């Protein structure tokens, strides 16, 4: 019935010397001669949509400038010296607005496919925001783009386990990503191999943090932004080859295939209905179409979010953040969800879907590789 | 009160040349002249206690018989060749003692430190056993030994999750590591850097299972091998240079300081008292003292089972399933424990501690990096 769960904070954390504009791989395109694979990239890059990439650094960077591409092992440190500053902030700000302190944090769900380390980056956020020794962490691989609401899931299963034993649940839900600094080694690969690869010209890097309530023993009143009220996970099958993040020397190489938008927009009418399926009488009349919600979609493609707005019917204002979010800060992977929803709730009230009805009712949906789909329901509380 | 939490099966897979002789990386040496540093890792290998170690190939394997030691990349690509076979045999074999057909599968918690994936290695490990499509998974990361106790502890919470909801759940619990095709980049490390490093003295290939059940939508009758009782799980502060694995364009490279096995048996008392102290009222009197119970510990390193002998006031019989796989087969990281649990309930039960006497009451125990302490209870069903 009541399952009790609600983000109780949220914060996001781009980093300073962000906006990588447009000449950006247009100048670092200097470490290879002037090809017509690359060519096709830089004219692709003009129209993604995308004005301003939020990066942990310019297109002078040390990291980027050496005469070979960053190893794996170079993109480690850059990770931990700029990547991990960026997750301590986010999870604060969302520790802040929880009005939570370290010692009450239960569990910490983590997400990156920007990094590879042991002890994983995760121990080292918990480290610096003083989290308890006794910490559930958990930190998960091998989901990309999609990251965010898998992270978010399960929070709320884990949430929903300490329910189970009557214990207060606050898991810190996290998400890195520093995907700029891979540019050299995607550089190479459109040179060396003469296929055109738009990887560069969307990815970006950034940190967003929720934090998850199960509500037992919650501070009075009980003030949340969000409550999670369901949540629908699928893979579509046969799709490995269309979308992934190889391991590579130079970090992870970028698999997309023409089937991408086509499948992610497919999926839309199958999930959505899922979600709302095992979810009747809890949400009102006024509440059943896919209009009459706000969308906290993932973008990471232009094509995607219109996709949507033509399969569920929707316009673009309906995902008012999301185009917000992409446009001023690029597809920052997994990380880019929990940044759109901070965002929705705040002054885009105004661009918003109809005549100027604020929906009650949010969904969130996101995909990544293994083509997974994830969708949740949201219920804003209005102030 | 009653968690309800069941293992209901498991399964174990080890590579077809598991048996690698010690000669094995003394002939792997047509690579490197003789060294200092070297000449020291050679003596060490043959004073770990370590009769045979599991390998998915013998010395003459073409992944390590390159020029160069074989980059990340083409790892993964042996590691999906290889790896895999192992972890959807052991997966297979589990679910078959459990009695459960695939669509019943409800999730999957995953882990490695020897593999990164887009989609990871779990996404194909799901599809090969047919496995559902609305199955939510979990790939954990930056955990390598702890691992396999880790996502066990997860599984725990999130079948709870489950249960807090009226649902059934039956979550498979997978370890897969493939760490001996890494013979040639600590090779490489030994002889260039000239010190000791001894991982490559220790570790070897294993995949193993468990079926970890939440006893919803079961019948009374439920025959069971173990039910979960309890679990501790804890971070030594000001640890984390002593274990590890850093990424690099050739894998992963080990960090093993001779703090680490001091530090383990500092652990061992403080973290048993906390697991005993939640369950004491739930115990017999006969199981109280650390000598009381069983010990599945993860091995690696034969200091961690001297260490918790003394420690504990223990006998090595007291752990003989650990002493077992760490004499025939190695440190298979996280996918050791799960194969200690499955070969201590078999004709291992005549080397009992004391008399006939096997222990209803067995403690699970694994260090990993970050300095990780994992400890959990068992109650093994006695048939």
């Amino acid at each position: 019935g009541e399952l009790g769960l609600s983000i109780t904070g949220l914060g996001v954390q781009y980093p300073p010397y962000s906006l990588g504009p447009d000449a950006i791989d247009i100048l670092s395109k200097r470490y290879h001669p002037e090809s017509p694979a690359m060519k096709k990239v830089l004219a692709i890059n003009r129209y993604t949509g995308i004005d301003q990439r939020s990066s942990i650094g310019n297109p002078d960077h040390p990291l980027v400038n050496k005469p070979n591409p960053p190893t794996v092992k170079e993109l480690h440190e850059v990770f931990m010296s700029d990547g991990v500053p960026l997750a301590v902030e986010a999870s604060r700000k969302a520790m802040a607005e929880a009005r939570l302190v370290p010692a009450q944090i239960t569990h910490m769900v983590s997400t990156t496919c920007t990094d590879s380390a042991n002890p994983g980056y995760d121990h080292y956020v918990a480290k610096e925001l003083g989290l308890s020794d006794r910490l559930e962490k958990v930190l998960l691989h091998g989901i990309g783009c999609s990251g965010g609401l898998a992270a978010l899931r399960t929070a709320a299963n884990l949430c929903l386990g300490h329910t189970a034993r009557g214990k207060p649940a606050r898991i810190l839900v996290l998400a890195l990503e520093v995907s700029t600094t891979m540019v050299r080694s995607e550089l190479e690969s459109i040179d060396a191999l003469q296929e055109t690869r738009i990887g560069i010209a969307l990815f970006s890097d950034c940190a967003s943090a929720v934090i998850l309530s199960n509500g037992i023993g919650e501070a009075p009143g009980k003030p949340a932004i969000y409550d999670l009220l369901g949540w629908e996970n699928r893979v579509i099958p046969d799709s490995e080859h269309d979308l992934g993040f190889d391991v590579d020397p130079m970090g992870w190489k970028v698999v997309l295939s023409p089937r991408v938008p086509v499948l992610a927009k497919a999926s839309l009418q199958p999930t959505y209905a899922d979600l709302l399926s095992s979810l009747q009488d809890q949400l009102p009349s006024s509440y059943q179409k896919p209009a009459d919600f706000d969308w906290a979609m993932h973008p990471g493609g232009a094509t995607i979010l219109s996709g949507a707005e033509s399969a569920m019917g929707l316009t673009p204002e309906h995902m008012r953040a999301s185009y917000d979010r992409y446009i001023n800060h690029g597809n920052s992977s997994s990380a880019t969800i929990f940044s759109v929803l901070n965002r929705l709730r705040e002054k885009d009230m105004d661009a918003l879907a109809p005549g100027g009805k604020v929906k009650e009712y949010v969904v969130g949906c996101a995909f990544g590789p293994g083509i997974n789909v994830e969708m949740c329901m949201l219920k804003r509380r209005m102030n």
